[PDB]
């Protein structure tokens, strides 16, 4: 077979704690000789399927649950176990989020969404709208600084503010997701987005600005503000600066609506080792010695095992993590959800650089965003020969 028998090979991004998990696979190492090898590949989301239509890949695959409906669609994905005891031990939401017609398809692990984090020595009191950021930009800049920087090449980080004022996804009614209705260019969409092409417009962002630029910045005190998930504090932890975690700023007075992630872990529908990553999984990780080593590294956010509770007192971040998903919606994880990702990408990136304006931007992501894997259509050649043309 091309995955090899009796390991485990887990994928998960580069952002996460991988270093924890690497952790929490040599105590599975040590208890019963089966080697565990974490990897972290770049596109990662888009890698998986592509190697999985083949037979290839991880064993176990992790990322949040949006993706995981259109791997289970085109069959990449194991059937997973997990007995009512188990079950049990996990939040009903957190299984909800990866329950996909009608079946679980991965173990969710934690609860994500972003927040405002901020320079407390530089910004005791933090803007609470979006609106005040250039005036604060202004005064920052005299003072050789800047008010923000977040990462503008991944559109889950621009989304709240797209959605504030009304924009949407697809729309959910009686239980069901219309993938006919997108509300990617409706007029609060276009009032988020806007704003954001006016912020780089005006000097007080940079289009090419992405995740790693956004995060030397902040983590040096080149910057007041960036726009971040749990993963994150890690670094700013290891930094010099002084940071709060805080409810995103308001736009036109509406919350902003940030697209919430459960981080859920599938496995791969052609491993020959699916009772390995069950054991793993459900004994290994999911479990308060497991979850503390990887939080430890990279913060997680809300876990989804209810033992959880390694501190004597909450954690304000974390407070701060659920105030922002309460105001947020929870990702569909319907396999149109790649399409519409890729959607919005093209949107922002184009409007933000110039390339288009924002009405033309978003009138195509709404087409756009209104099975995906097998391998006659992800394999990277041709798959019929030169002469069926004659
Ligand atoms: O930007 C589109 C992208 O958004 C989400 O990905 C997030 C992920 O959920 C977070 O955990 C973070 O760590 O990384 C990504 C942002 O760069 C969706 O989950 C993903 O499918 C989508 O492509």
């Amino acid at each position: 077979m091309k995955i090899e028998e009796g390991k485990l090979v887990i994928w998960i991004n580069g952002d996460k704690g991988y270093n924890g998990l690497a952790e929490v696979g040599k105590k599975f190492e040590k208890d019963t000789g089966i080697k565990v090898t974490v990897e972290h590949p770049d596109k990662l989301e888009e890698k998986f399927p592509q190697v999985a239509a083949t037979g290839d890949g991880p064993d176990i695959i992790f990322w949040a649950h949006d993706r995981f409906g259109g791997y289970a669609q085109s069959g990449l994905l194991a059937e997973i176990t997990p007995d009512k005891a188990f079950q049990d031990k996990l939040y009903p939401f957190t299984w909800d989020a990866v329950r996909y017609n009608g079946k679980l398809i991965a173990y969710p692990i934690a609860v994500e969404a972003l927040s405002l984090i901020y320079n407390k020595d530089l910004l005791p009191n933090p803007p609470k709208t979006w609106e005040e950021i250039p005036a604060l930009d202004k005064e920052l800049k005299a003072k050789g600084k800047s008010a923000l920087m977040f990462n503008l090449q991944e559109p889950y980080f621009t989304w709240p503010l797209i959605a504030a004022d009304g924009g949407y996804a697809f729309k959910y009614e009686n239980g069901k997701y219309d993938i006919k209705d997108v509300g990617v260019d409706n007029a609060g969409a276009k009032a988020g987005l806007t704003f954001l092409v006016d912020l780089i417009k005006n000097k007080h962002m940079n289009a090419d600005t992405d995740y790693s630029i956004a995060e030397a910045a902040f983590n040096k005190g080149e910057t007041a503000m960036t726009i971040n998930g749990p993963w994150a504090w890690s670094n700013i932890d290891t930094s010099k600066v002084n940071y709060g975690v805080t409810v995103l700023p308001t736009f036109k007075g509406q919350p902003s609506k940030p697209f919430v992630g459960v981080l859920s872990a599938g496995i791969n529908a052609a491993s020959p080792n699916k009772e390995l990553a069950k054991e793993f999984l459900e004994n290994y990780l999911l479990t308060d010695e497991g979850l503390e080593a990887v939080n430890k590294d990279k913060p997680l956010g809300a876990v989804a095992l209810k033992s959880y509770e390694e501190e004597l007192a909450k954690d304000p971040r974390i407070a701060a993590t659920m105030e922002n998903a309460q105001k947020g919606e929870i990702m569909p994880n319907i396999p149109q959800m790649s399409a519409f990702w890729y959607a919005v990408r093209t949107a922002v990136i184009n409007a933000a650089s110039g390339r288009q304006t924002v009405d033309e931007a978003l009138k195509d992501a709404q087409t756009n965003s209104s099975v995906l894997y097998v391998g006659s259509k992800t394999k990277e050649g041709v798959v019929h020969g030169v002469a069926t043309v004659a």
